[PDB]
């Protein structure tokens, strides 16, 4: 019952929003019966075969909409025709990675941990599950508000290669666990405290792989004490056992998002605090009414 089967004719594209390897657009559901356009959020992929990927597609969009989580972006339905369209809450605020890059002056460290904090728990969630991201990033997570980042694209990738964000033993091997995307999350904690700066710039993916066996990792990035810097270093270590747990990283993270300055360097960190609770209720009445955002 957790997905809803679409007939073409419910629902419109309306303007791209984006596109990437697995197009995104600003939709228009139309509710039968009624005289409201809604707004969704609707992916399509490339092409598809009917005497085949239906229910391989239609069994894991179940799984798929079937997350419950605050934090981990859930599929609300499907329609399959000659593409395969997804349809999803809208996010007006678009990916973090396009977040903290336009709004680089102007991200505290009370934002930054919380956002990580946020990002494990939705990555936690999905271990409870047994599932495997196989696609974390800065750009698969959501921004609904400022305050409350969600995960996306989840199961995208096993249905259907961002090289700079796996795991060594994936990238040779092609293993994917809950502990390769531990690496990938570190990966994005690196994107976020860079305020959006590429993953190794300029090297060809061909030779990450050999970097990493030599033991090139991503530099630690000027606001972050060693502390997030040793949390980082361990993320990516070759022993996936050795990496920590996502809910080892909640813990920590929390901890850290409880003193901010200690841990993040940034000027006038002071004067970029998070919303009162006016702001942060007024927020949420309008945009993120969810049960614990
Ligand atoms: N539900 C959504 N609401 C608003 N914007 C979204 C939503 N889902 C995706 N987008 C944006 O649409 C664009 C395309 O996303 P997508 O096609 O998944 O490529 P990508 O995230 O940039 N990289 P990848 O997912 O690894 O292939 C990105 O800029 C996303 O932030
Ligand atoms: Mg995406």
């Amino acid at each position: 019952a957790l997905l809803r089967i679409l007939k073409e004719t419910e629902f419109k594209k309306i303007k791209v929003l984006g596109s990437g390897a697995f197009t995104v657009y600003k939709g228009l559901w139309i509710p039968e019966g009624e005289k409201v356009k809604i707004p969704v959020a609707i992916k399509e992929l490339r092409e598809a075969t009917s005497p085949k990927a239906n229910k391989e597609i239609l069994d894991e969009a179940y799984v798929m909409a079937s997350v419950d989580n605050p934090h981990v972006c859930r599929l609300l339905g499907i329609c399959l025709t000659s593409t395969v369209q997804l349809i999803m809450q809208l996010m007006p605020f678009g990916c973090l990675l396009d977040y903290v890059r336009e709004h680089k002056d102007n991200i505290g460290s009370q934002y930054l941990l919380n956002w990580c904090v946020q990002i494990a728990k939705g990555m936690n969630y999905l271990e409870d599950r047994r599932l495997v991201h196989r696609d974390l990033a800065a750009r698969n997570v959501l921004v609904k508000t400022p305050q409350h980042v969600k995960i996306t694209d989840f199961g995208l990738a096993k249905l259907l290669v961002p090289i700079k964000w796996m795991a060594l033993e994936s990238i040779l091997h092609r293993i994917y666990t809950h502990q390769s995307d531990v690496w990938s999350y570190g990966v994005t904690v690196w994107e976020l405290m860079t305020f959006g700066s590429k993953p190794y710039d300029g090297i060809p993916a061909s030779e990450i792989s050999s970097i990493l066996e030599k033991g090139e990792r991503l530099p630690q990035p000027p606001i972050c004490t060693i502390d997030v810097y040793m949390i980082m270093r361990k993320c990516w270590m070759i022993d996936a056992d050795s990496r920590p747990k996502f809910r080892e990283l909640i813990i920590e993270f929390s901890k850290m998002a409880r003193d901010p300055q200690r841990y993040l360097v940034i000027q006038g960190d002071e004067r970029m605090h998070l919303p009162s609770p006016t702001d942060s209720n007024f927020y949420r009445a309008l945009m993120d009414e969810e049960d614990m955002d």
